[PDB]
């Protein structure tokens, strides 16, 4: 399998007015993601993607389309889990014929599924799919918390390679790896990714890396290397960005910034607020031109 | 328009063994509820129809056969929401075609929407399907609360009729009743219907109807009746049963105990478990011998 | 033992501007509650007389007091209890040479104690007192949350009279009458009296019938009767004038409302803010025209 | 004023088996942290020192004593914090006579304060006593939640110092360092002390220290150092034997750790459990020979 450590954006969407997925801005954002925030690979179909809020046909397409587009130039995950574990399944084969370097799965959300039950989930996707699996751990959206001794017990599964950890949990994290010191932990949350990088995580899958990929390398690779001091400048300048963001609205944020670069981003799916009002963009604006110019 | 006051059976579902509908026991579902529970209506699905687990075409298939079962002997409410609001308007349109009385739609999950975000979200499936809507409140699921005052804007829109309030906040509760006099409000947790009932709400969707229909509308029209002595010796006999349901696993159990009385109410849908371990089966049969012989 | 069923007010305290307390006006409270707001009771020292803010001396000067003025002519509760089970037992052993009717103690809170050490402290003070004691439930202010196995083993006590339920759990609570029918439950919200004495609570422990307790009175007892028209009619204006107070702050608009029927009720004791800036003064006295007139 | 940065043990006290402080073994954890974990300062009266389960003259006892050990050789802060003010004005000022370099306080608790509230209980302290002034914020015991701004207002006040932080937010010590630069933050999380110090901390305060001080020195040296290789290394040990004595009972624990190197360190105070069971006792000799040996 291709090496599946470092930084990886979390794929945004171009969606047309409709609703519908604006192939050619999808492609744009891609391209965008490999040529100029030098990713290492795209995490496709998570939460950033908007994915829950799409139809199955909607989710493939996305697919299709992110892997016809980025070919074989970095490495690709696909994130096929919902409530429907059949819907999981189909999304997981497909991803999976489709050459996905591997798949991930949010734990199974809204129903308050016991652990044995959230298990068996992913031990059925990867026996339906044959493929890898990184556990999509976000408690913050899905209120789930997976414990060491459970983590443990989803690893006895061998194509289990780790957990997309979008948990600020840095206790759990420095146990984790001290258990299972073979399992990959990508870090979620971009505004804390200097400590979580200090703790020895594999890399991090982001939003803000469609747009601050430069950076977020920078935070990543000066702290491996023990240049703190330094890491922590770039953490400084990105959590100005990223609490701009997150006050302008998030998804419609990074995607503006996209398209002030050129990239026809597209708008946000409803039930999401579908565009920025122009007070938003022209404080979409000042953020260009203070971190991103 | 129908009356909707009353006591509304949440309708399960009878899967097979790999997770598709069976049509012959979903129909049997539906019969005992009108013929043998007397229900007022079927609020067909919702979280208890293991409905956020399915895909589209399959939750087509439901509000079909439980429409084709039941035509017009009682009220029929269809919960279409879902993170996916294109979803939503697709089978607010299909339920509305085949002659469903109301809508119903539990806020948007998963992701945190904001309230102007909600309403929208109401408001167009109302606008999308000109058909009533009942807001489904689930805040234990969901982590969505909303306030008097935001019911009070939901509520602008004269479409919409209430609120199927899965909630124990009783002071929320006797508040809108107080401020919104003419909405009707379905109590949702079967192990509070007796305090419930003595604020008035107008009736009750519940889980535990499919088996004690008959118990739950004796603590409600009782109670509606001020004979709180006689409502609350039925609400303990009632939480004795309910206890013993949650314990052994709340879906499945209701199943059995359909199974019991020869309705085919099947297995549940993965990644719920799917059955009953041996000795929960022998739970099960005690339960039905102690409370519904 | 005098009898412990009915309406209790939990007893606001008078306190001068410095926070020393106002005798003079604690006893005023004291009598207005016994002649006007005719209680069965008094809850002395929980959380409505500002208790926890307050030295040891102070808790013994109140239970003093209190009891100076009341004699014998209703029942009398000391809450006891606190973080410091040294200072419990100390209060305990006092108010029990006072002629208290019975105790009453708050779970510890603060640190995460463990249930066997919760069930100690309780009978700890029972030991050391002998004296009857009333578990104080209010999980909304310690985040402890007892359940009816742990209710059961406190319950193996046998000084142990019952739960001060300041909680909205009413599935609990109806487990609770179920499973200890001969345990007493005094209901801890005011706004939520109605459904509370639909399940048959003994009485129930108020902030707000140091004002309101003509009304509460009569919700109680239209409940217990079955008269839920009426008693709902009463609710619904006690819950317009209880939001008022909770919105003008709870405990000083309890003391304006006193103030104003000439009952000088006194300061609120910091850090809880003292007094009512002036636009809350005015909105006082238009809660006392609309509802205490 | 003496440097306060760096590494400070939460002092342990020792109490008899009657609850009454142990002056000798107090002593004697005082002159262990000095001497053998060669600490840069004491934070005493903190929830470590079992504080909140105290009377007021044992606090005093505690500072005096503590003072009277350490003289002038480290650097002491005093929590007096509390749900009464009036008590930490008097500790205030009795620790600020006593020679303390700066005093601390826990948000007051229990009751739900507001901000306004919260801040003049601040700056009250502050006056009464003329004393610098270290914020401490532990959310997961008091459930107070303090933002960016709101912090900004706290230290409007000139004497406060900054933060003894025990929390887990990364992203909000991030912002705090960011926008406050020149104020002080403290960790509080001992199992999270290298992404804490990587974020750039000024020091550490922590129960752990007055057995493993040795170790979290190195991790908060070897960190600011950038040879975060090796933090890690020493993190990991530090975590093993954390996760240990969590696993056992923490204060207990410690405490036995300090009987094992000669401190009579003693029991604990009731309510929390006052002696370790025999299974126990074996197991905190293991942990000292795994990892304190
Ligand atoms: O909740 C989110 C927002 O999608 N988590 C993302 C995080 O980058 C935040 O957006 C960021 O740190 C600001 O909070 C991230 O983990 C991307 C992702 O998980 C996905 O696409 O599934
Ligand atoms: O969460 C549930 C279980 O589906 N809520 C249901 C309740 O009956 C509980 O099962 C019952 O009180 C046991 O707790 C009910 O409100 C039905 C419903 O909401 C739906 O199907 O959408
Ligand atoms: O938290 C409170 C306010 O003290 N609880 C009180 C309640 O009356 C509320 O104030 C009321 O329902 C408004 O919400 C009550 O249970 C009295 C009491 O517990 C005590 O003093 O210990
Ligand atoms: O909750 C605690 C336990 O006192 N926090 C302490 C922390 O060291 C933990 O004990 C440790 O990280 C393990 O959780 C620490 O912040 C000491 C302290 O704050 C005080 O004395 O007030």
């Amino acid at each position: 399998m291709k090496n599946l450590k470092g930084i990886f954006s979390a794929l945004l969407v171009s969606f047309n007015a409709d609703g519908s997925i604006n192939e050619k801005g999808l492609r744009q954002i891609v391209r965008y993601n490999i040529d100029k925030m030098k990713v290492d690979g795209l995490y496709v179909g998570g939460s950033t993607g908007e994915n829950f809020m799409l139809s199955t046909e909607e989710k493939k397409e996305i697919f299709r389309i992110a892997k016809d587009e980025a070919k074989d130039e970095i490495a690709l995950i696909a994130q096929v889990g919902s409530v429907n574990l059949q819907e999981a399944i189909e999304l997981g084969k497909y991803a999976t014929e489709l050459g996905y370097d591997s798949l991930s799965a949010v734990t199974p959300f809204y129903y308050k599924f016991s652990f044995p039950e959230i298990k068996h989930y992913y031990d059925s996707i990867i026996e339906a799919t044959g493929n890898y699996m990184i556990v999509y751990s976000i408690p913050f959206l899905t209120g789930v918390n997976i414990g060491v001794e459970q983590f443990g017990e989803l690893y006895k599964n061998p194509k289990v390679l780790g957990v997309a950890f979008t948990a600020g949990d840095f206790y759990l994290l420095e146990r984790l790896k001290k258990a299972y010191p073979n399992h990959l932990i990508w870090a979620g949350f971009d505004e804390m990714m200097l400590p979580a990088a200090s703790l020895g995580v594999d890399g991090a899958i982001g939003s803000t890396f469609n747009v601050n990929g430069v950076r977020a390398r920078q935070i990543f690779e000066l702290t491996q290397a023990g240049k703190l001091k330094e890491a922590l400048e770039i953490q400084h300048v990105t959590n100005d960005l990223i609490e701009g963001i997150l006050a302008n609205g998030l998804y419609l944020t990074i995607k503006e910034l996209l398209k002030l670069d050129g990239v026809e981003a597209g708008y946000c799916r409803e039930p999401m607020t579908k565009e920025l009002s122009s007070e938003k963009v022209a404080f979409a604006k000042e953020l260009k031109a203070k971190y991103l110019s």
